[PDB]
């Protein structure tokens, strides 16, 4: 049997049972094999439209929008706008000698500032009171040593990425780091000629939704994107070669594992794992342990010979997960409008990838 014709059977066994499942009324489903794109379209983008799924459809990414923030610090750091090892104060000045103003931008990015949580609180809205927030910020856990995941950390990483490139962070993503990875149709802001192609979200009650503005939104889960798109980035993550030298060297900084927590590797953005990875060791990346709790860090010790890179992305009305391993020359992206439990994205990625080898 023709090895390419089962790609879309292996989909169809193992990612279609789950709109059934999760009642979810759209998926878009891709895998690139040694440079071929394979796309699985599932379902409705919109139910209330009866508007089909397709390679037009737009999704919201949630946090693999910080794989992008990520390659922006990259490609930032490339350019030498920025060091790692300096503090956010030497591009916000409101932040000088202040105490956030002693976390370096790899810390920010890699979530160890000792003291920040998965969310700005609810009451923090304006520019104002995000600056406030970081002004009034001070040390818990010693910096460096505690990873917590945390969308202010990265947010704030990204808007000193935005500081240091003197363009506010959206027009970084879209005039710069999305052109040069050759996205046709990738957005922080999606523009009202694609608003026909922005699929609607639906929450656990099934009421469509799209994802609602907040404090450093876009660096920490607000792209937006398509298949085709998505099934790009994960070819430049497996191809840097291929791309403009600078894009190159900011893919490559993202594949760079900085610490790790037991099995996991923390990358830039990206998740690192030893390759073969079992799949447990992939579903306790998301775990609540990992994604809710802080943890104590350690150095590298093992460096995994081979690696695999993953990142799962929810917002209330989406849920996201890609996944690449370079040696194989084989990635997966998963995209659907409404959410379903990461375990079972990592679990459906997992059987299909292994199957084709
Ligand atoms: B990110 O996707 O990891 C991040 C945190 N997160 C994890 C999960 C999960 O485990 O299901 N869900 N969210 N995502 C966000 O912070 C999204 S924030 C918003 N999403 N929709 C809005 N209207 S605000």
């Amino acid at each position: 049997t023709p090895k390419d014709q089962e790609i879309k059977k292996l989909v169809d066994q193992n990612f279609k049972p789950l709109l059934e499942k999760y009642d979810v009324p759209g998926m878009a489903v891709g895998v690139i094999q040694n440079n071929k794109k394979y796309e699985m379209y599932y379902g409705l983008q919109s139910v209330q439209d009866k508007k089909a799924v397709n390679s037009n459809t737009i999704f919201e990414l949630g946090s693999v929008s910080k794989l992008f923030t990520a390659t922006a610090g990259g490609y930032a750091k490339n350019k030498g706008k920025i060091s790692f090892d300096d503090t956010p104060g030497k591009y916000w000045k409101e932040l000088k000698n202040t105490p956030i103003d002693q976390v370096n931008l790899l810390q920010l990015a890699t979530y160890t500032s000792g003291n920040l949580a998965l969310q700005f609180p609810d009451e923090v809205q304006t520019d104002q009171q995000v600056l406030t927030f970081f002004k009034d910020w001070k040390p818990k856990n010693p910096i460096g040593e505690y990873r917590q995941y945390s969308n202010p950390s990265i947010g704030l990483f990204g808007k000193v990425v935005a500081l240091s490139m003197n363009k506010p962070f959206d027009q970084v993503l879209e005039k710069t780091i999305f052109p040069a990875l050759g996205l046709k149709h990738s957005y922080v802001n999606v523009p009202k000629t694609q608003m026909q192609n922005y699929a609607f979200g639906y929450n656990q009650e099934n009421q469509p939704i799209r994802v609602n503005p907040g404090p450093l939104d876009a660096p920490a889960y607000g792209v937006k994107s398509t298949l085709p798109d998505m099934l790009s980035f994960i070819h430049a993550n497996l191809n840097p070669q291929k791309y403009p030298t600078d894009i190159q060297r900011a893919i490559n900084e993202t594949h760079q594992g900085r610490y790790q927590v037991n099995t996991m590797y923390q990358a830039l953005g990206w998740e690192e794992f030893s390759y073969p990875a079992t799949l447990q060791t992939l579903l306790d990346s998301n775990s609540e342990q990992i994604v809710m709790k802080p943890n104590k860090v350690t150095a590298i010790s093992k460096e995994p010979s081979v690696k695999m890179y993953h990142k799962t992305g929810s917002t209330s009305g989406f849920g996201t997960y890609v996944v690449f391993i370079p040696k194989e020359n084989i990635g997966l992206v998963m995209l659907t409008n409404k959410r379903i439990p990461n375990e079972e994205r990592i679990k459906a990625a997992y059987v299909v990838l292994n199957a084709i080898k």
